[PDB]
């Protein structure tokens, strides 16, 4: 006998998290679970319980994500989606998805996002891969910059997490409106993102924080990294580098690249068009491995298309097919540009037909709509409409992965 | 040691010319490659330095034609065989050969020069910029199932000899490449080199095989070039090229390569960063994607080159271009372009964007975002909102792809 | 930003000092190592830069004593804990600390300084020269049989506790080191650090073990320090040190480690390049030998340092010494040395050899040939026959060995 | 199964002789190597056992000349092609061939024999001792910058054909080897084998290349032999120069060559000058192993032909187990400009075997270390110390070309 319910208490939450970690073949990291509890809404963490333990889980964090154009809209941060192997292939995931996607529409969140882990799972529920990330690595001795890179007058300082947290949120909130895909970070989220977890210490070492100051003393850049000593070939596992100006960005990177005793650097979760890739004088010296990052499930399709902005003017009619939620299917007229966006049901002839997962794949501008059509996954009903739609759905800045959840 | 800059005089000089190039690349001269590539080599375009006994520096270019964003096929100098012997390095020989070649490219009416960079950092100083990237796709074939909505069609496939392949694939190639910017036209001589069963590639894997995809009526609509590498069942497939005239033939041919019974891993080097195969696969992470440099672009005639291509969106921008190596190109260009029009003029109006010719070449094929180059500090915005609109126009819904090797 | 150069003020300042040093080395502060090394740390010899809140640069030296060729034990500055925080690097902080330290070393009557470089190329500019090498010996224990004429004696071996080891090994150590130039005297505090069962070394292998070799009459004549690394039977023995007062105890102790069941590979880092074990083995290639830097020498008082050691053969040579970092030491010195006498004085006679102070330090311990340095172009011979005779005199029949780590 | 000890009879016998040697080494006969090495092969010096159908054991020696400490070039038996077929091993065939060869070496007036040990423990019983070591130098070329005071000179380098290389390198080689003990004289026939573009080495790397360094006046002053392996590797065979500037310039040429990431130099000296030119000493990995074993056949002559780094007057009690006729007491009087060794009746200062005496003969092994190890016995205090210094040399011995 299985029961769908929410978390009743933190004792039930610690058992809720223990079962989820158990599905991932991991001992529950008590430090990570404790810090993430500070922003865990127990009414949003659902799952199945057989009266003796949890056998399935599915959660969602109330977060806010930057869209193309600078809008910060509410988004469901889907997390902790597990089914115990003794109850798999029985429909438990299908039920939780239907309950969560209805709950997401309740709270006004126009879409949902989550990290794929295995991408082929959520495509049936309407999720589409919309963001890719690149793992950048290589020898720091080969990563000299182009001779025209301006490092500026800035200064850098190894500092504690709190002086970091006293300036980094100001630096973060200033640059993310221009970085679609990034999510806002409350004080409770910065605590988890800067957490010195024991598990990451096993892989490299304790966390360290750098701040970049301009000549007048203003903080303008930060860095999160972990050193892995080795023999001399130590490794720098970079977690995040950001700057309010190109000089603070290049100065912070050149600081990490010039660190004595270091030979190899690693930056996982970076953008596929990270500024560092184009600063290096020799591109092949910085290996770039691209993979999935964020999947998108449009819950309010007309509001989602009207919440973002488009790189160029577009007037296209889309015949959307939501196989998972047939009430969302329809035919909308999208009238969008750099400064306007409207999406309403229309009875006019359709220009393009595609599923809701394909509409979500191209939503953040990370996947080309034209490529999906030439591949046979999207159908052009009127000539020329796909090419102009693929350009408008694009964006000069590629989407990037937010902090982990 | 008196050096003379000159072109190839005859085939005996041509073979010695190639011998030094292979020697600088630390390779024995491949006689099969050198002999078949001669058929399209213009001796007067192969320059270099000769000390009276042997070639000590080389630099050449093939007269080819590349597809631009918009479908235009324009002449391009396919730069190749750029070497300086290590005994004569750091003496200015490359800088001289670059000056003579780039001037010669302009004299022949070629608006641009393209190049496969072995070492990317070499040519940035000469005005070259990385404009196209390529991805090495690989993974376990048993994890590369397609999405359930992928239509494979009713076509049939035959593995056939190179000659029958060459009697049908060139027609297929010419039909699809107008929509694939970066691809180059392939004459019979270039098809002969591209399909050459070279011994060096046989060493890494095996003899070349050729596949043709036929529609239900017998019309050839797709092809594939690959080499097997047996191992123990632990065999690999090194895919050289896959193309089709419709989505069904493309997917059907890939499914053919993936369902080979003794194969476990497959590899496709030189694929597009937006190769359709990546989106056909049901589990994206099962197809590893490593991205690296492909083609560097050197704009030789900026006004003509910018007017020959089409732009994804309307743009009216003034570009302050600085060309340090070729200062005759430094100046301000007004670009007014769209999906069906393009015009470029040297102007004195106020500039909207400041950038070097190498960065302008980087964004020319729509493979590098002009906005990212500006956010990185390499490009300077002079008037608000200009870079955003220019970046979108310089883009293209189809990413540029790498042509056949040269 | 304001920096202040000062020494450690108290014990709480000592912890912060060592914490910054470990941080620059990208390591967590090892409290077991920091606690045991404090016992011989002189706070007035530990300098560094402080920005008012934390140490941003460190540089220290232990007052130690080193054996010279001939058996003389002279004071030496054991340089240690040289760090500059990455936020303050390449700004001259080390250069200043070097000037302060080298001047401070001279005041203490120390004629020379010694050093293990993390990166050797650092200290050449300050007058340091590589003078001693060490060899990492390793191989399969079942291939390391000894020559048939090697006498193992009638001794007995016992595995003992650290307390029993420290009550008998120092007497054995003190007896052998007069004939091993480069080895340093070990106080009880240094034995405590040298035998520390540090947690970091337990991770790489296992807990430290101690072995004592007893003669037939019960006299302890040899010892061994090693750590096991279990693995499957394919375990490793990581030998830290083996010593004996006679060839039988030396060979018997090694034979004990080599005959240990369940062991397959053995490793001995920091051995001498002329370690006796290398010549005991019947099949020399079975004992792999990798040679690398050990100790760098910085001569602070040239006349005294050259007069404190003995020379393998008679020499009467005039040396034109150039000291770029400390130009006050530059000058011309006449060296008169032999097996039982040594003198060095400023002279005005014609010079026989021209060399820098770093190269003079390189040959000072008899580990680097002055003839090779001259044939290499680093040292200039002014009068024929001088370098050959001087090179032999600066040598020694026993190669210098690396002391315990600092 | 009747075995006959005999020498090579003709050229057809030479092919079968060499083929059996390669077979024991589990290798197909390399015809390019066999053909070029015939030009300096003396058939009467190639002995072995033949069972009436095939060679079942081999042992040979090349008549060469080796540089000793002090610059003297003396004749030496370069022992080679020592094999015993696995169907006839452990029956004394090698021991018999050793007695015949060493007796033949004594009859030819050669005071010593030298040999490259495949397995070192084999020949110690016959009086051979490891006397010279070689170092394999390797590392990343981008980490091998030189010290700032290294003068590269104004010379120029050219890649040349084997023929052009062979018209200038031998003169450079002959000029420098008097100061490099262990190096052997190279006739044109030996240069042909040393520079042979053998097929076996082409598979491991590539075709052989040759470099010449010319002074400002056009005088060739250095050379280099290397093979490329396309993160490409350079396998350096030999680099030499007549002055420090040409030596460093040639190495700088190999280290700055484009597309190269790692370089390897097998058979280098343990005190190779390159090791001290590098600004970052640890960047040049150094692995040391056995090179040449020495078998002293005429102790008084061999010890008197070399020079000693310092004056010495020592009496050595030498034990020669395999050849007991050489056992006896020798007084050595040597220095930088004199050397004599004679049977004496004075009290002995040091006791050692002939194999250990051969080990220290080239100055590559310390007599003090052998004594401290228990292999050599000191009879009078202070004798080993002075003898060890004299038996040393300011230039470490180096390995000659392969044989
Ligand atoms: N993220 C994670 O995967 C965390 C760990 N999760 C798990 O271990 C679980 O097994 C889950 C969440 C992957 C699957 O949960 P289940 O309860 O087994 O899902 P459910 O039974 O509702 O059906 C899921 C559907 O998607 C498909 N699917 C789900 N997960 C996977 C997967 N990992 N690989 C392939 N197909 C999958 C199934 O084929 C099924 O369709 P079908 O069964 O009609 O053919
Ligand atoms: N293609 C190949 O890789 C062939 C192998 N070529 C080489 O080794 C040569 O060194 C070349 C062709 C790379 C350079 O040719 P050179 O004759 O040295 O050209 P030139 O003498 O005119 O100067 C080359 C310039 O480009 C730079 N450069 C050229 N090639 C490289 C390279 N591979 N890596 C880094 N910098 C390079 C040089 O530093 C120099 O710039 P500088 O003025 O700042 O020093
Ligand atoms: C204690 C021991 O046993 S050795 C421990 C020291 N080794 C370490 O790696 C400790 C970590 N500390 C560092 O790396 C420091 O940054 C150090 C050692 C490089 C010195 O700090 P700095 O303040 O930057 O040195 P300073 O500026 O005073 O002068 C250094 C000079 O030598 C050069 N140099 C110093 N260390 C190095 C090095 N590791 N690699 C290359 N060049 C170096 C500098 O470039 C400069 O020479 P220049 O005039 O040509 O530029
Ligand atoms: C470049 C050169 O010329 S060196 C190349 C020679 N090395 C080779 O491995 C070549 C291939 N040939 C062989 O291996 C032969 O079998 C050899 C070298 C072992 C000698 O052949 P054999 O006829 O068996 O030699 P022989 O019978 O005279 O043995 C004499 C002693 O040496 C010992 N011995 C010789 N070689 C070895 C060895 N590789 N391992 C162990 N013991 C050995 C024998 O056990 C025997 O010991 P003993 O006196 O206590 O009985």
């Amino acid at each position: 006998e299985l029961t769908l319910r929410t978390i009743a208490d933190e004792d039930d939450y610690e058992s809720y998290m223990a079962s989820a970690y158990s599905v991932f073949l991991r001992d529950p990291q008590k430090d990570e679970i404790e810090v993430n509890r500070k922003f865990t809404e127990l009414d949003r963490m659902i799952g199945f319980h057989d009266g003796k333990k949890w056998v399935a889980t599915t959660g969602a964090f109330s977060r806010h994500v930057v869209l193309p154009g600078g809008a910060v809209v509410p988004v469901a941060a889907v997390t902790a989606v597990t089914v115990s192997p003794t109850h798999r292939r029985r429909g438990l995931l299908t039920t939780m998805m239907r309950h969560q996607l209805a709950d997401i529409r309740s709270r006004g969140e126009s879409l949902a996002m989550l990290f794929a882990s295995e991408a082929l799972i959520y495509g049936r529920f309407g999720y589409g891969v919309a963001t890719e990330s690149a793992e950048l690595s290589g020898q720091v001795r080969e990563l000299a910059f182009r001779p025209t890179v301006d490092l500026g007058d800035g200064t850098l300082e190894e500092v504690s997490a709190e002086t970091f947290l006293a300036s980094a949120p100001a630096i973060y909130d200033a640059v993310i409106p221009g970085l679609p895909g990034q999510m806002s970070r409350t004080p409770e989220w910065w605590a988890s993102w800067t957490l010195d977890s024991e598990e990451l210490q096993k892989e490299s070492g304790k966390v360290r924080f750098v701040l970049h100051y301009e000549s007048d003393g203003t903080a303008s850049g930060f860095a999160i990294y972990r050193p892995k000593p080795g023999w001399p070939n130590a490794e720098l596992h970079v977690q995040e580098v950001l700057g309010t100006n190109p000089r603070s960005y290049a100065r912070t990177w050149r600081y990490l690249l010039d660190m004595d005793l270091v030979r190899k650097i690693k930056y996982h979760g970076a953008s596929v068009q990270e500024e560092l890739r184009y600063l290096v004088a020799n591109h092949p010296s910085l290996e770039c491995v691209v993979s999935d990052a964020i999947q998108v499930r449009l819950v309010d399709i007309p509001r989602a298309l009207a919440q973002r902005r488009y790189a160029a003017d577009v007037d296209v009619v889309l015949e959307v097919t939501d196989d998972f939620l047939p009430e969302n299917s329809g035919r909308y007229r999208l009238r969008g540009g750099l400064d306007h966006a409207s999406c309403e049901i229309t009875t006019d002839d359709a220009d393009i037909a595609l599923t809701v997962r394909d509409l979500g794949s191209v939503y953040m501008g990370g996947v080309s709509l034209q490529v999906l059509a030439s591949a046979g996954l999207v159908t052009e009903l009127r000539a020329g409409a796909v090419q102009r739609a693929a350009t408008a759905f694009g964006w000069p800045v590629a989407p990037s992965a937010p902090d982990d959840f």
